[PDB]
């Protein structure tokens, strides 16, 4: 088979046909055959495919928004091993963006009513940049939030690094009752 994995070469294809050349599957059909996220096994159970097509959020507002325009991403220059860096994000209206600093994936949060939630972050996220989006996904206000990771609360103006947080990690949401607005602290 072509193996069409390159940014010039996804994106013009992308914009020609209005589709992912045959060398993309889902995260979900990867799933299926086998791959693990964080085992860097997908080129074992599904040689020369890349993961593409799935729904990208955009939560931070770093790609042009628009009513009704949703985006997806797509794997770039990907052979064997763990999944790069290298994405191409296009939209239903087929605009084209990439990049090559996509370090993060998914965790797991898990809410106070017992249901666990998925939510894309980069490790160089900080805390109070993650509870905002804990918010625009769940609806929880960040002051109703308060986030432990292996026994130590997670700190704003940290970032999830820090915690050493990353793919597939599970961060656990806390009572908090206190409420309150902004708050502002003193650099001497």
């Amino acid at each position: 088979a072509q193996v069409i994995n390159t940014f010039d070469g996804v994106a013009d294809y992308l914009q020609t046909y209005h589709k992912l050349p045959d060398n993309y599957i889902t995260k979900s059909e990867a799933q299926a055959l086998g791959w693990v996220a964080s085992k860097g096994n997908l080129a074992d159970v599904a040689p020369g495919k890349s993961i593409g097509g799935d729904i990208f959020s955009n939560r931070e507002g770093k790609l042009p928004g628009k009513s009704g325009r949703t985006w997806r991403e797509a794997d770039i220059n990907y052979t064997s091993g763990f999944r790069n860096s290298d994405r191409i994000l296009y939209s239903s209206d087929w605009l084209i963006y990439k990049t090559t600093d996509h370090y993060g994936g998914q965790i797991f949060v898990k809410t106070l009513t017992g249901k666990t939630i998925t939510l894309e972050v980069e490790p160089s996220d900080t805390i109070e940049n993650v509870k905002a989006k804990i918010q625009d996904k769940e609806g929880i206000p960040p002051d109703q939030q308060r986030l432990i990771f292996a026994g130590k609360q997670l700190e704003d103006g940290r970032t999830l690094s820090d915690y050493n947080i990353q793919k597939e990690s599970t961060l656990h949401l806390v009572l908090r009752l206190r409420g309150g607005g902004q708050t502002f602290t003193k650099i001497r």
